[PDB]
């Protein structure tokens, strides 16, 4: 599948992201073996995005939509739902499944 969502800690079970809302998260991105390539936690600066604008990889678009506020989850994202056969220069190999540890902090 494009994205698999595995819950580390549950959310509120009620408030799921909608278009027009700003999602505020912490994340760590890694390959399937846990090798880290990026993190907002390390910047002590949360990351913000919105649905419906093609502004995040599709695995986030579909994965974070399945999370409720407060949830921490592992999103396992297939290459086609991430950087595909290309990868990301300097960072992500071709054909890489990505794992993001995401905490959905709030909706703004
Ligand atoms: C203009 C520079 C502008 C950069 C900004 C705002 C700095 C960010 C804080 C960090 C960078 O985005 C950094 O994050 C990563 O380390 C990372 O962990 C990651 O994969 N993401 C970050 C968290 C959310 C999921 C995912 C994502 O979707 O990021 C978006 C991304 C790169 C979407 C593309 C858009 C084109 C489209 O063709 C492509 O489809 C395949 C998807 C990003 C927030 C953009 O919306 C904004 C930017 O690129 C990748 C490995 C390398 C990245 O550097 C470039
Ligand atoms: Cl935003
Ligand atoms: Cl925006
Ligand atoms: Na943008």
């Amino acid at each position: 599948p494009g994205v698999q969502v595995e819950t580390i800690s549950p959310g509120d079970g009620r408030t799921f992201p909608k278009r027009g809302q700003t999602c505020v998260v912490h994340y760590t991105g890694m390959l399937e073996d846990g090798k880290k390539f990026d993190s907002s936690r390390d910047r002590n600066k949360p990351f913000k995005f919105m649905l419906g604008k093609q502004e995040v990889i599709r695995g986030w678009e579909e994965g974070v939509a399945q999370m409720s506020v407060g949830q921490r989850a592992k999103l396992t994202i297939s290459p086609d739902y991430a950087y595909g056969a290309t990868g990301h220069p300097g960072i992500i190999p071709p054909h890489a499944t990505l794992v993001f540890d995401v905490e959905l902090l709030k909706l703004e």
